[PDB]
C-alpha cells in the first residue's frame, strides 16, 4: 500500500511537476512563440528597412 | 492497494502524458527556440545587412 502510495505521492508530485514543466514549457512555447513572432516581425521590418536602405543606397 | 495502484497508474499515465505535454511543449518551444535563434539571427543579420546598407547609404 505504501509502495504504491509512495510511488503515488511521487508519481503525483512528479505529475504536478511535469504538469508544471508542461505549464512552463507551454508558457515558454507561448512566450517564445510571441518572441519568435516578434523576431519574425522585427526581421520582416529589418528586411523591409533593408530593402528600403538598399533602395535608398 | 488498488486505490493507490490505480491512483498511481493514473498519476503515472498523467505523468507520462504531462511529461509528453511538456515534451511536446518542449519540442514546440525547442522548434521555436530554433526559430528564434534562426530568425533572430536573421533579424540581426538583416539588421547588420541593414546597418551595412545604411552605412553604405
Amino acid at each position: 500500500l505504501d509502495k504504491y502510495s509512495e510511488a503515488l505521492k511521487d508519481a503525483q508530485e512528479k505529475l504536478e511537476l511535469a504538469e508544471k514543466k508542461a505549464t512552463d514549457a507551454e508558457a515558454d512555447v507561448a512566450s517564445l512563440n510571441r518572441r519568435i513572432q516578434l523576431v519574425e516581425e522585427e526581421l520582416d521590418r529589418a528586411q523591409e528597412r533593408l530593402a528600403t536602405a538598399l533602395q535608398k543606397l
